[PDB]
C-alpha cells in the first residue's frame, strides 16, 4: 500500500550531525522540517529539540524563567506526583511541561541531500510568554508576496499557532498568535481563492469533538474566521485517533491535493491523501481509504512510543512530489511521490 | 462576601411558565439569558433547553439530522457503553452528546420583572452542521451599528462560537463560526478601541493549559486574531477549575470592569470582577480575591450537580449594574450590583 520512494541516503540529517544551538545542551531530535527554495539552494527549516545530558532516574529539561534566561527543571522518575507515561509531554501536580525545547534552524543544499548551515542565517528562537516552551513544526508557504511561516507556539497556557513573514530569511515580521489553543498543524494555502486567503488547521476538543482537520479564511492573513470542519477521524481505520494537514495543498486539475497525516491509539503515524474542491476547499471530493505511506523502513521504527512519519514541507516538480519528513521524531528523511498515481487511487 | 441584591420576585421565569417551542417536547431549563433594551421594553434572550418526556430507564434527547429535521436519540441507562455521570453531557462509545437541545427565545418586559412572548418575534433555532446540537448562552452587544450576538454553536464535531447581527430582531445576518473549538463564553466589546474590535473568549486545552479567559482583536468583526491570555484559574481559590467572561465589559474611569464567572472541582459557580487597562484590555489592573456573588439563595441550590450562578447579560444605569442570570441551570433570576462598591473592593 506504500507508494513512496525513499532516498537511498535516508537518514539525511541526525542529531549528532549538527552542533548544539543552546548553551550546555545536547541535540535530541531533528524532525518535521519546512521546505522551500531560495538563492537556487533547497532549504530546510528544521525543528531542533534540545535538552541537558540526562542523569539516571532524573528527567531534566530547559525552560525560560521570569528574567527570560534558560533554566533547568528536574523531576525524579520515581516521584509519585510525576506522570511521564508520555515522554514528549509530562505532568507534575496538574501543570504540564515539555521534555525538550524546540527552535527553528535553517540548512541549505545544492543537490538536496547534503545539508549544512549557512553563515549569516541564524536560527529562530521563541520570544514572549506564548513561545516560552519553544516553537515547532513550521510550514513554509512560498507566495508572490514572500515566505509565510505557520508554526506551533507552546507555553504553559497554550499550544497555539503563530505566523511570521520574511523575504530574505534574515528580517522577520511577527503577526502573533493567529489561532488560539488548542491548535496546530497550520497549512497556509500558497495562493488566494476568490480574493481570500485559506488555511488548514487542527484544533483539539476535550469533549464534543476530537482532532479533526479544519478550514479558515482571512482577508489580511492576520485575522481568521468562518471556520469549517473539513475531515474528521474514522473509527476502525488507521486514522482513528487523530488527523492533521501537512504542507500546503497542491493545485491540480482534479482539485486541491493535500498530503495529510493520521495516527491510531498506538501512536502509529501514516500519510494519506485528501482531494478538495477548488472553489470550496471545505468540501471533500475524494479521500484515500488506505495510507499512501507507512513507517516501513528501519529508521522509521526507532521511536520511543511508536512508528512515526510526519511531513510538513515538500517540493513539486510536475508529477514528482519531493517530501521531507521526520522519522521516529529523531532524524530527517526524504522521499518521492507521484501526483498521477495518487489521483489514480482516488477513483 | 456576597455584595449582590436579588430581586424579591426571583425566580422570574421557570420552565412551566412558558409553552414549548419544539413539537412533542417539554421545557427542561431556562437559563443564561442575553439582555438588551429595544422599543422601550427590556428584552431577555433566553436559552431554552428542551427534550422529550423521559421514560423509565431510558435517556432520550433531540438532535437535528442531516436534512435539518428533529430526531430522538435513545440510550438505556444500564448500558455498559453509556457514561451518564455528568447529566449535561453524556458519552457513548467515545462520542459525546447533550441530554437536551437549546435554542434562543425572545421575551419582553415593561417593568423588567414580568416577561412574556412578543408576537412577530419568533425564536432562533440552530442551522447547519455546526449547530446540530443547538445554540447556547448568547451575549448581546448593543453597538452603534446595531445588535451583535455571540453564542455557543454545539455539534458532534465542535463546541465553538458563532456570531449574528440584527437591527430589528426579525432579520438576521450570520457571520458563521468566528472562533473554532473548543471555545465559548464570547463577550464582544460594545465599542471600538484604537479603531479595532475586541472580544473575550474562553478556549479549553486538553493539555498544556486549561480553561482561561483570552482576548482577540478584529478589523471587520468576522475575522479574529492576535490572541492573548488575559487571566487564568488560580490553584486553591474558588476559581481553580475554570474561568470565563460573562457580558461585555463596563467602561469606567478605572478601566474595563468585567463580571466574570468561575467554578471549582465540585462545579460550584461564583461571580468575580476583573479590571483591565483601557488601551490594552489584555493587561489586568486588579482582580477580586473573593467572589462578589455566590449561590446563597435556595433557588440557586436546586441543581443536579452543583450550585450554579451564571450571567451573560446585564444593564448599567450609572452606578447600578442590573444583571440577569441563570440559577441551578433551571430558572431565570435578577440582581443588582454597585460599580463603586466593586471598584472599592479592588483597592
Ligand atoms: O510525536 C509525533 C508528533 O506528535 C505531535 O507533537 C508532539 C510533540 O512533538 C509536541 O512537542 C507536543 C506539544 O505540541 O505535542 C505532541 O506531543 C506532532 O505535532 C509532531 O510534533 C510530532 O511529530
Ligand atoms: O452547567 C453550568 C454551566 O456549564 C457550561 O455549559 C454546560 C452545558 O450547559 C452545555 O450544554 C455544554 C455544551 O456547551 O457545556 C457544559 O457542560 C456553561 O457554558 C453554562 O452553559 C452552564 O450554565
Amino acid at each position: 500500500m506504500d507508494i513512496a520512494k525513499r532516498c537511498e541516503s535516508n537518514p539525511l540529517l541526525s542529531p549528532k550531525d549538527l552542533k548544539a544551538g543552546i548553551n550546555d545542551m545536547e541535540i535530541t531530535c531533528l524532525l518535521n522540517p519546512g521546505v522551500f527554495k531560495f538563492k537556487g539552494k533547497t532549504w530546510l527549516l528544521l525543528r531542533v529539540a534540545e535538552r541537558p545530558v540526562q542523569q539516571e532516574g532524573i528527567i531534566s529539561f530547559p525552560i525560560y524563567d521570569e528574567q527570560g534566561q534558560i533554566k533547568v527543571m528536574s523531576f525524579a522518575e520515581n516521584d509519585p506526583d510525576l506522570d511521564a507515561s508520555d515522554p514528549r509531554v509530562i505532568g507534575y501536580k496538574g501543570k504540564n511541561y515539555l521534555t525538550t525545547m524546540s527552535y527553528l534552524r535553517l540548512v541549505s543544499s545544492e543537490d538536496g541531500i547534503h545539508f549544512h548551515d549557512e553563515p549569516g542565517y541564524p536560527p529562530i528562537f521563541g520570544k514572549g510568554e506564548l513561545e516560552a516552551f519553544g516553537i515547532e513544526d513550521c510550514r513554509v508557504a512560498s507566495t508572490k508576496d514572500g515566505f509565510y511561516l505557520t508554526f506551533t507556539e507552546v507555553s504553559s497556557v497554550a499550544v497555539g499557532v503563530g505566523m511570521m513573514h520574511t523575504n530574505d530569511w534574515k528580517t522577520f515580521e511577527h503577526y502573533g498568535m493567529i489561532l488560539p489553543p488548542h491548535n496546530k498543524d497550520c497549512a497556509l494555502f500558497e495562493e488566494k481563492i476568490n480574493d481570500k486567503y485559506y488555511t488548514f488547521h487542527r484544533p483539539s476538543s476535550p469533549e464534543l469533538g476530537g482532532n479533526y482537520i479544519w478550514l479558515a479564511e482571512s482577508p489580511d492573513l492576520r485575522h481568521w474566521g468562518n471556520h469549517k470542519c473539513v475531515a474528521t477521524t474514522r473509527d476502525g481505520f488507521w486514522d482513528c485517533a487523530r488527523v492533521g494537514a501537512g504542507a500546503a495543498p497542491i493545485k491540480t486539475e482534479a482539485g486541491w491535493l493535500e498530503i495529510y497525516h493520521g495516527a491510531d491509539f498506538n501512536h502509529r503515524y501514516c500519510l494519506g491523501a485528501l482531494l478538495l474542491d477548488l472553489n470550496d476547499p471545505s468540501k471533500v471530493l475524494a479521500r484515500s481509504k488506505e495510507p499512501i505511506m507507512e513507517p516501513i523502513a528501519s529508521y522509521e521504527q526507532t521511536g520511543f512510543f511508536g512508528n512515526v512519519i510526519f511531513t510538513n514541507g515538500q517540493l513539486v516538480d510536475g508529477d514528482t512530489i519531493t517530501i521531507y519528513y521526520g522519522a521516529s521524531d529523531e532524524v530527517i528523511c526524504k522521499a518521492e511521490l507521484s501526483v498521477k498515481e495518487i489521483l489514480n487511487i482516488l477513483n
